[PDB]
């Protein structure tokens, strides 16, 4: 048993919710919130931005540090960082970006990080400003991931479209 309420199951293992990803973390604290990333962890907009901003900047400072050390992350990629006041840690996955050019096989390999943990809240990654079919991501988020994942959604009329059609 878990704190997060109001979802709809979708497999045994897959949960969706129409919400604010902010927050949910803010008032679920999970252990790992996923960000929407990109391979300099520019949290600038989107999910990230969003993500950040809850953060007072906090989150991009922390990453900041981390690329200057490590340097970027891969396309599918991803790396733990503090949660700050939204959640234990945040796993930043990065999704392939559709508007760089960037491969849609990825997508696969950037869920696979979610399996490394237990239970996650996350977005649909690849969706909004990344370019990607949002239909096509939870299918691949559903036949990739085995941990539990509660899946935030921040458009109502794409949520709905999302339940409507789920094979
Ligand atoms: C030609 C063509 C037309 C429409 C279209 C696509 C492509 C790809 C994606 C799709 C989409 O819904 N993306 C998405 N993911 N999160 C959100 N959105 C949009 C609305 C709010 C939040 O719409």
């Amino acid at each position: 048993v878990n704190s997060f309420s109001g979802y709809l199951k979708l497999t045994d293992n897959v949960y969706i919710k129409n919400a604010d990803i902010v927050e949910e973390a803010k008032k679920v604290k999970p252990t790992v919130v996923v960000n929407a990333a990109n391979v300099y962890l520019k949290h600038g907009g989107g999910v990230a931005g969003a993500l950040n901003k809850a953060t007072n900047n906090a989150m991009q400072v922390e990453s900041d540090d981390y690329i200057a050390t490590n340097g970027p992350l891969k396309v599918g990629g991803s790396c733990v960082l503090s949660g700050h006041n939204l959640a234990k840690h945040c796993l930043h996955v990065v999704g392939p970006n559709v508007n760089k050019g960037e491969d849609i096989q990825l997508l696969k390999s950037a869920y696979e990080n979610f399996n490394q943990h237990e239970v996650l809240l996350a977005p649909l990654l690849s969706a909004g400003i990344f370019g990607a079919d949002p239909i096509h991501s939870l299918r691949v988020c559903v036949d990739t991931v085995r941990t539990n994942v509660y899946l935030a959604v921040f458009d109502k009329n794409l949520y709905d479209k999302l339940v409507s059609s789920f094979l």
